[PDB]
């Protein structure tokens, strides 16, 4: 229970203030968990950060596997519903930036090397499924030919950038632009 | 005013560490300027941030006016040399993140409301000049057919996103992807 309570409280804090500007002290009084009880689950603030990331990429990559493997859907449909998921998981007007590549990639220089290695890996793992799914649509005729490596990265950048700007402006506008653009570049 | 030194040290701390994470005191440690010289010149750490923000958009928007107003260049050439400038000023392997929009817009939930409106206005400023130049690109036949407002948002987002991933990875790759996409979108 309390391990997970710390992890969920780690995420909510992480979504608003990042990881490196946040004392363990802050995490602790936000979780309402005592210090002693923290060191029973995690060796460190740094290791608690790894756990959070690790946990974050697993849930995220698994959802992407489920979706990009959904029977009865072509590669266009599988891919589109992932972008829709992004557009619908975002709340422009909430303080929480739930997309950590966006949150943490902006703060990467003040992170440890281990955290940076995990963040690039998680991030490479998203692009890679995007490439897979693009390549798969060329096989079932669902998507017009393209350089799939190039397209995947182009699309991911576009959406990261819209996440970033959506949060600045507390507005849905930039994610709508990302979607509209994604429809044009595809089909 | 040899305390441009301070605004340049402020910009060198900002590029690496962000703003809210780093203490009012620490800025003076890494500059060689005692606190008296500081309070001479600034009423608070929040006001030190504003100047820095304001003077960053001054120099930045005054640079775009130059190039989008440059005589003997068509719309494409002016526009293209803006993207080319972003590609060339980006240092992937450098710890320094020079676009403050990426740097600070990712951490915006943890900034003063006044810093955020300055960030929103700066960014609207950039977008807005892109609209202009797109709009003078369909007048002279330099640019591929598009809605200007939509294309400007799309391109600014793609480039914000590329800057994120360039810094995560320490690779020029993501910026090269953004340029190729922009050439395809526009030439």
């Amino acid at each position: 229970d309390t391990r997970q309570h710390l992890l969920d409280t780690g995420y909510r804090i992480m979504a608003v203030k990042g990881f490196s500007g946040v004392g363990l002290n802050e995490i602790l009084q936000s979780a309402g968990v005592p210090k002693g009880s923290f060191y029973h689950y995690f060796k460190s603030k740094e290791q608690f950060g790894q756990a959070l990331l690790e946990d974050y990429f697993r849930v995220y990559l698994a959802d992407m596997d489920q979706r990009f493997s959904a029977p009865g859907l072509n590669a266009r449909e599988r891919l589109m519903s992932y972008w829709q998921k992004w557009l619908d998981n975002a709340c422009p007007p909430c303080d929480e930036q739930r997309c950590l590549v966006v949150k943490l990639s902006a703060e990467v220089a003040d992170l440890s090397e281990s955290m940076r290695i995990t963040l690039r890996d998680g991030s490479d793992g998203i692009i890679e499924r995007l490439v897979g799914c693009l390549g798969q649509g060329r096989d079932d005729g669902s998507l017009a030919p393209c350089d799939a490596r190039h397209m995947a990265s182009a699309l991911y950048q576009l959406w990261l950038g819209a996440s970033l700007l959506s949060k600045l402006h507390r507005s849905p506008g930039p994610l709508e632009t990302a979607m509209q653009t994604t429809r044009s570049l595809l089909e």
